[PDB]
């Protein structure tokens, strides 16, 4: 059935349904992975500050957009890893995001996901911890295709 698989390079060029952004939750996506995601989706963002400047993402809840491409992934799942990103990020805020992000790729019926480092060196979390909370997460859903990429 579903995988959980070791990914390397580059998270956007994952071949999945959805990808796995970490955001905050005032509005910017200026460095790391987010900025990359900015530069690729720019609709996506405009959408996610707008929501942001609203109050609409706060932690424990996915943002999700659809990309509305032929090819390659059709959502952007938003994951607040961090409230401002002065702050750093907390194990806390993963516990909460992972429910919704279980909680999304059911409703959604999503085959594949690509997740990156949820918080780890821009957030300040230790991988190790990060990566058994994600791989326990995946196996509440043993159809879905899930590539972890490790810090870069
Ligand atoms: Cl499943």
């Amino acid at each position: 059935g579903g995988m959980i698989t070791y990914g390397s390079g580059d998270l956007l060029r994952a071949d999945t349904e959805a990808l796995v952004n970490t955001v905050n939750c005032v509005g910017v996506m200026g460095k790391g992975i987010a900025l990359q995601f900015k530069r690729r989706y720019p609709e996506m963002f405009t959408a996610y500050e707008k929501a942001c400047k609203r109050g609409e993402v706060t932690i424990g809840k996915m943002f999700v957009v659809d990309t509305g491409q032929l090819d390659g992934p059709k959502h952007i799942i938003n994951f607040p890893t961090k409230k401002h990103w002065r702050a750093p990020s907390k194990l806390a805020y993963i516990d909460a995001g992972l429910i919704d992000l279980i909680r999304v790729i059911r409703e959604l019926n999503i085959a594949s996901v690509a997740v990156p480092p949820l918080g780890v060196g821009n957030g300040g979390l230790d991988w190790e911890d990060v990566e058994q909370r994600l791989v326990s997460a995946f196996q509440q859903l043993p159809d879905v295709d899930a590539v972890i990429y490790p810090p870069s």
